[PDB]
């Protein structure tokens, strides 16, 4: 269990600046640094290329949510104080909705984002 202070995440660590969220860790693979809020995604587009296997590393700022990539088996609980990982390869370019699957408050039924699959 890979465990993180919630207080301090915005200012360190590799989720403290949005710009930086996406980084290249082999070849053909890429980690991407999730950062989830009431009631919004970070970073938002998430833009990756097609047939490279994605390293997601997910933790929440606040409260729990949850992050489903519409399409795919991409189903994960997303806990204050814990990173949830999920490897995937996309095959299809194109974009995917990201759907919150974990009633978290007043703007939940609108926490949606997106991701780019690029050719
Ligand atoms: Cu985040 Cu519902």
């Amino acid at each position: 269990l890979e465990r993180v202070d919630p207080t301090t995440v915005r200012q360190e660590g590799p989720w403290a600046d949005p710009a930086q969220a996406v980084v290249q860790t082999g070849p053909n693979q890429y980690t991407v640094y999730v950062l989830a809020h009431q009631w919004y995604y970070q970073p938002n587009p998430i833009e990756v290329p097609q047939g490279a296997e994605i390293v997601f590393k997910i933790t929440s700022a606040d409260v729990l949510h949850g992050f489903h990539v519409e399409g795919t088996n991409i189903n994960v609980e997303v806990l204050p104080g814990e990173v949830s990982t999920v490897r995937y390869t996309f095959k299809r370019p194109g974009e995917y909705r990201i759907i919150c699957s974990e009633i978290c408050g007043t703007n939940h039924a609108f926490m949606f984002g997106t991701i780019v699959v690029k050719e």
